């Protein structure tokens, strides 16, 4: 019993990460096989980062100017380019610890592991979502840029977020291992819009599944509703419209508690609509939308990686 | 900026689970240097665990008896001693992969990341503190026990926790790495009560000093108070009384903010007394008592290992 916002085991990402120096710039990278992946930025002095050419920042600069540090082992960089916002470092050798791994990108609402990382370092491992807004609400000080985002199965690690910056709404941003950044947003300093956030409807209804399955069951009310009702009163406090597929990924939680997803539903509405009246749901005194139905189904039969 | 339940990276601790089997029973247990430690009802049967007589069980098991596998790797047991509630196996090979370690036994509010695994394999990796009635809220299943909490100190891994047991109120309970139970508990299948629970003072002051530090300034009010005063409110409200040493501790956080510590027991006071009214701190709608005021400078200056 109990639940909790576990993150995955980081040993397998702790073993790639390495730090890269550019000028006075130091930021954390990502070594997979004979490749250094990380933010751009590191070829940035202060006075470009307010609006840096990327293409003529990286042609002043040759393999011999990237500082790739394992540890204490120093990488030799035999080639670099740039796709996106990501530098690839080419080094002569092929990480010893290269996990079995895969690039993705990953869709809003899903969730993922970051380890937090400075100079290379590990700092701390926290579960986030990738809200629907495309920004992350994390913990990330200056030197934090180049950190990722992880999720496993089994033995394959799948990174899908590289951390770039901090909004000056305290918010954060970042790209897939492509460089491709989630959301709208550029990597320069310069203010940025994250746009209306809304509550991700499916996870808040694979919580309240968690929280019937360890025993809070206050909220459980006679209603039943529509899909069309209930997504009337979604759209009022900012929740995701829910969707038949979203009906379906709640099955097995459905399945298991004996409890139809549309009555799950009305309970949602009741909640939305009246407040918790200072109670609490599994710790919280608000409605939290950090886990996936795939979230607690793992947590509950207890997968191990 | 941001503040975030950061558990340790888990990587070192990964590193050290293993799967041991006694009759039909499987748990975890840590491989450090050539002993194995593991949760001594490993050697309980269905029908003893109501009262089981731990030394007439072990005595009727040999060393051949206990099944350690660290991966597929099966480890030769050649000695097995019984100190508390933990099983100690005398293994034929030093754990290649034993890290710096302590163990230690940790006090009430202070915090540690949990390594939850099954079968000797990690399912993932989550911030705790020890209550101040020596329980935890965790999330643990059937076959978690052996699972451990520990800190970490640059490279040294300080174990302070080993998962024994749930109680019937679905909170969890278990022993420091000499086998000695936090709080009155036993391990054995009888009704335990853990006592009226008290809130972690010093902790939720910390966790005001991050909001502040991280821009949530509504609650900070224009009254001052008094320790005598502030206890007189906090006995009420079931908070640990604040001392002197919980001064003294904050004073990093009160030099870093400028507001006077006796100013934040004043703010915490006018919150226990009216409540947030529906707003939010640090994306909590309830005070958070599981951050020391050390894992707020941790947090905030980005302290790696
Ligand atoms: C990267 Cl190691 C880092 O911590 N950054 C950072 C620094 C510089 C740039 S950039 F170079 F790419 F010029 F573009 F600015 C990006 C990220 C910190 C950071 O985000 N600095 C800029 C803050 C800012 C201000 C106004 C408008 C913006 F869009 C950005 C950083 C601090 C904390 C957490 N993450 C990143
Ligand atoms: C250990 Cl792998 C495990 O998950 N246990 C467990 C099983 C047996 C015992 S014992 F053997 F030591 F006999 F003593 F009971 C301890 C722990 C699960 C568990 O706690 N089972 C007993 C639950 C219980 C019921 C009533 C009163 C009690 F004190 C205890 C376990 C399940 C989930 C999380 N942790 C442990």
């Amino acid at each position: 019993s109990g639940f909790r916002k576990m993150a995955f085991p980081s040993g397998k990402v702790e073993g790639c990460m390495v730090q890269v120096t550019c000028g006075t710039t130091t930021l954390n990278g990502l070594w997979l096989d004979d490749v250094v992946y990380c933010p751009r930025h590191v070829i940035c002095t202060s006075e470009d980062m307010l609006n840096p050419n990327y293409e003529d920042l990286l042609i002043r600069k040759s393999n011999h100017n990237f500082l790739v540090q394992a540890g204490n082992v120093q990488l030799r960089v035999i080639g670099h380019s740039m796709q996106n916002c990501v530098l690839k470092l080419k080094v002569d050798t092929a990480n010893p610890k290269t996990p079995k791994y895969k690039f993705v990108r990953i869709q809003p609402g899903q969730t993922f592991s970051v380890l937090a990382c400075y100079n290379g370092s590990p700092s701390g491992v926290y579960q986030c979502a990738m809200r629907p807004n495309f920004t992350i609400k994390g913990s990330f000080l200056n030197g934090s840029c180049g950190s990722v985002g992880f999720n496993i199965d089994y033995d394959c690690v799948s990174f899908c977020y590289m951390h770039h910056m901090e909004l000056p709404t305290g918010v954060h941003a970042g790209t897939d291992l492509e460089g491709n950044f989630y959301g709208p947003f550029v990597d320069r300093q310069t203010a940025q819009a994250a746009g209306t956030d809304t509550t991700i409807t499916v996870n808040v209804l694979a919580w309240l599944y968690a929280a019937v399955i360890n025993g809070d069951r206050w909220f459980l009310n006679r209603f039943t509703t529509t899909l069309n009702d209930f997504n009337l009163v979604a759209m009022k406090y900012n929740y995701e419209p829910l969707t038949q597929d979203h009906v379906d990924i709640l099955g097995p939680l459905s399945a298991q508690t004996g409890i139809a997803v549309l009555d799950m539903c009305a309970s949602l509405k009741e909640l939305l609509q009246n407040g918790m009246n200072g109670r609490t749901i599994l710790g919280s005194a608000l409605l939290e939308d950090e886990f996936t139905p795939f979230d607690v189904v793992r947590q509950c039969s207890g997968v191990t990686f």
